[PDB]
């Protein structure tokens, strides 16, 4: 069994075309503000109910966000795709791999591997670094191949699932406004 970090419902929809016995872990203190976190979480919940997925919801709180910001703040001023995002993704995946140890999963992964905007090599490198540090296997798949991303868009449109237009953190919202 594999514990798969869930970033958002569109990425989840892409991912589940290619996985069948996973437990999903929605953990995203990078998402601000709270109203946006709640909207994305409710979209994930909608997908999970529709397909009977097993999703666990991680902590979201002042303390959790402060830990995340502490981990990414020395690089605030680099764009997206830089070392800021490397630290961000490593924070999320480290918490996922810890949770996988705690729940008896021998493998972990992330729906960010389904995200058209993210750097697949950077994520593989992070997952394998964490695999080394915690001895939980990182399951890599290019979840976007097979045109699976389009399958995710189609199901999103049908199920009426919210599709966000910024990565999640305050930095990415500011870059959205440019
Ligand atoms: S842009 Fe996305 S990956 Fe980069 S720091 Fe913000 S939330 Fe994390």
């Amino acid at each position: 069994t594999v514990l798969i970090h869930v970033s958002c419902a569109p990425d989840l929809l892409t991912t589940i075309f290619h996985v069948r016995d996973a437990e999903f872990f929605f953990y995203n203190p990078n998402i601000q503000p709270l109203s946006e976190y709640e909207k994305r979480r409710e979209a994930v919940d909608k997908v999970a109910n529709h397909f009977s997925l097993n999703v666990r919801y991680g902590e979201y709180s002042t303390e959790e966000i402060r830990k995340w910001y502490t981990a990414v703040k020395d690089y605030k001023d680099l764009g997206e795709g830089s070392k800021r995002c490397e630290r961000c993704i490593s924070f999320l995946l480290e918490r996922t791999a810890q949770e996988a140890r705690k729940r008896g999963h021998e493998s972990f992964s992330t729906t960010l591997l389904a995200s058209p905007r993210k750097n697949l090599p950077m994520i593989e490198n992070i997952g394998k670094t964490i695999e080394e540090k915690y001895g939980v296997k990182f399951f890599f798949k290019n979840f976007r191949k097979g045109g699976a991303y389009q399958e995710g868009v189609r199901l999103s449109k049908e199920l009426g699932i919210y599709r966000q237009n910024y990565c999640g953190c305050v930095f990415s919202l500011l870059e959205r406004r440019e």
